[PDB]
């Protein structure tokens, strides 16, 4: 019940003074390594990926949904807008601000996601019609990003994402066309190298999404193709105990090496 890589994670978690929550999805076999794997977190900017996946879903009924334009005002800016702020007082297409929240973290524009599928309530129901029973979007941006311990708006838990990134990016979730934008676009994130692919090998690819928030809350999800094996999906949350803690990335990358280790 408790495998040597579980019992590393615990040891990495007892020195990082937070609470670390890992889910990995090994496609060579199927096999999972869980570390408080249904417990809940806070997904902060990680839930973008759910919003991006869920405009996917609405274009494959939609003859070029991705290039509508969606006007970006002055009062839409939030507290991470570096995309959207150069396009105020004009528009945006659903492509681009996909890009943008995906790979840029624009929070502007992750709002302009979750009103294009009705509200928070919206990116919630997508989650159900692909069999995500645990994770919930309560909030737009950017106070989906409180974090606070004990509070499950916003949260999801690290089994139940790994799962669904895993239905996104390899399995059929998603037609193929925009399963292979959704692939294209994690794998151009720019926010990613400090957290699981630090602790991966040069060698392997990687395309993810990070998150943080509050609580020094310091998040990755990602899938990788690491040289020579089938792809692997993982999900690294780490959340602190007070409200102004500092973030810890480095802890996200040595879970990740962990599980390389391990494999
Ligand atoms: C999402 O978690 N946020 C938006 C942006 N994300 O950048 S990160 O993914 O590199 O952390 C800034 C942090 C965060 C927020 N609190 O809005």
């Amino acid at each position: 019940q408790t495998s040597a890589v579980q019992q590393k994670l615990a040891a990495l978690e007892k020195s990082s003074g937070g609470r670390l929550g890992v889910a990995l999805i090994d496609t060579a076999d199927n096999t999972q390594v869980l570390y408080r794997g249904d417990e809940r977190f806070p997904m902060c900017s990680t839930s973008k990926v759910m919003a991006a996946a869920a405009v996917l879903k609405q274009s494959e009924t939609q003859k070029q949904l991705l290039n509508q334009p969606v006007e970006i005002k002055p009062a839409d800016l939030v507290n991470y807008n570096p995309i959207a702020e150069k396009h105020v007082n004009g528009t945006m297409t659903l492509a681009e601000l996909s890009a943008a929240a995906l790979q840029y973290s624009d929070n502007t524009a992750m709002n302009k996601l979750i009103a294009q599928l009705g509200g928070p309530g919206g990116v919630t129901a997508f989650a159900r019609a692909i069999g995500d029973e645990t994770f919930r979007l309560d909030r737009t941006e950017p106070t989906l990003n409180t974090a606070i311990p004990g509070d499950p708006r916003d949260t999801t838990t690290p089994r139940a994402m790994a799962q669904t990134l895993r239905q996104l990016t390899l399995g059929h979730a998603l037609g193929e066309t925009q399963r292979a934008q959704l692939v294209t676009w994690l794998k151009g994130n720019t926010t990613g190298a400090a957290s699981i692919r630090a602790g991966l090998p040069t060698s392997w690819t990687v395309g993810d999404k990070t998150g943080s928030g509050d609580y020094g809350t310091t998040n990755d999800i990602a899938v990788i193709w690491p040289q020579g094996r089938a792809p692997l999906v993982l999900v690294t949350y780490f959340t602190q105990p007070q409200q102004n803690a500092e973030s810890r990335r480095d802890v996200l990358a040595s879970a990740a090496r962990i599980i390389a280790e391990g494999l």
